[PDB]
């Protein structure tokens, strides 16, 4: 879509984010090493992140996996992040 920039190298993206206001600007191009990958450049505070989109074995697509080692780090993550798929929902007595 929009976002999408294609073949703009990653060194064009940062110079391309960094004149751009709020944190949070991005854009998906391909990515500079991997034939048929894409990755995400995004503008926050004073530098450009960059992060490989993955995929798995059935080709879904990702940044990270979204697991944890405890159930407090499962509830410190979703007082912030939505518990429900459908409905905006935090925490709690
Ligand atoms: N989605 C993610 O990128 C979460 C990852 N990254 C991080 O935590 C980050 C998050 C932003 C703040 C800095 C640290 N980023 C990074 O580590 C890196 C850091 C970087 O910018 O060099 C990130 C990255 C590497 C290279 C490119 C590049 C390309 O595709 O050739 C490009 O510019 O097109 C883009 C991004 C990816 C590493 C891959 C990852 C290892 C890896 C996974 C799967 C496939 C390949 C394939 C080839 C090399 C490495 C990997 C580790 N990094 C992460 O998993
Ligand atoms: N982009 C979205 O937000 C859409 C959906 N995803 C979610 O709600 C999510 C992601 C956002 C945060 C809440 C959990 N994810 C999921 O629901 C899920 C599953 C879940 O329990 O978290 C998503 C999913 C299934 C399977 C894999 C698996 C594989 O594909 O073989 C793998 O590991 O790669 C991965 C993902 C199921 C989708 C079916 C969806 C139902 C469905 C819709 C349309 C067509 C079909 C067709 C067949 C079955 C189901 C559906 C429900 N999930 C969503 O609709």
């Amino acid at each position: 879509h929009p976002w999408f920039f294609g073949k703009i190298p990653r060194a064009k993206a940062e110079e391309m984010l960094s004149k751009q206001r709020h944190d949070g600007a991005f854009l998906i191009r391909e990515s500079e090493s991997a034939p048929g990958d894409f990755s995400l450049s995004v503008k926050f505070g004073n530098d450009v992140q960059h992060f490989k989109v993955l995929r798995d074995g059935a080709g879904k697509y990702f940044l990270w996996v979204v697991k944890f080692n405890s159930l407090n780090e499962l509830v410190d993550y979703h007082r912030s992040t939505s518990v429900s798929r459908n409905q905006q929902i935090f925490l709690r007595d």
